[PDB]
């Protein structure tokens, strides 16, 4: 049960992270995948910025939850015409985070449920595997998947992500609430 959510750190440079406390989980995915919307659904409040147009990579944001854990919002990758400077910033921040944040318990990798897994997502998977970073796949935007196509598409994500490694796969919709409570429970378990 999430009681309190506070934005406490906007990290713009490597290593500018708050004290580890009791642990944390992180969220990442392609820009526009629905990360801010998912965070808001999890927090049960509008706090992360939602938009049809993806924001530039600028920071890693730390949300202090119940005064003892963090939900960490990593910047989205790909999509926009990411300039050299922006991708370098992206790489610089996320790599620093992965390599140095020992208290990270789990990364939730958000991917669009509506289409099959894509190359940049698979690259993300390979990278975290190489860094020994645990991760769980979260499918987003499930409310837009035709009921008659849900089975095929879910199997496709399962098949693809099984050729690799993973913690589990949770379909979600920030619109209907599908999977939100299941994701919350898994997080509570990982943290406690
Ligand atoms: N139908 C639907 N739209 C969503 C869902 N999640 C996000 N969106 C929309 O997708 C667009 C991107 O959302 P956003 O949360 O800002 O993505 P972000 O760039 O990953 O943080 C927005 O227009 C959202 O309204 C979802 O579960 N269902």
């Amino acid at each position: 049960i999430i009681r309190d959510v506070e934005l406490v750190k906007v990290a713009r440079t490597p290593g500018d992270y708050p004290p580890p406390l009791k642990g944390e989980v992180a969220f990442v995915g392609r820009s526009n995948v629905g990360k801010s919307s998912l965070l808001n659904a999890l927090f049960n409040r509008k706090i992360a910025f939602v938009s049809k147009t993806p924001g530039k990579t600028r920071s890693i944001n730390f949300y202090l939850v119940n005064s003892k854990y963090y939900f960490v919002d990593l910047p989205g990758y790909g999509y926009a015409k990411v300039s050299k400077k922006e991708r370098m910033l992206w790489k610089r921040l996320v790599e620093d985070y992965f390599k140095n944040r020992w208290s990270l318990q789990m990364v939730f990798l958000l991917v669009d449920g509506r289409i099959p897994p894509q190359d940049s997502d698979l690259m993300m998977v390979e990278w975290m595997k190489s860094l020994n970073i645990p991760f769980t796949i979260v499918l987003t935007k499930m409310d837009k998947v035709k009921m008659s196509e849900r089975a095929k598409k879910l199997e496709e994500h399962r098949k693809v992500f099984s050729k690799y490694g993973e913690y589990t796969i949770i379909p979600t919709s920030s619109v209907t609430g599908e999977g939100i409570s299941e994701l919350l429970d898994l997080i509570s378990t990982l943290l406690k």
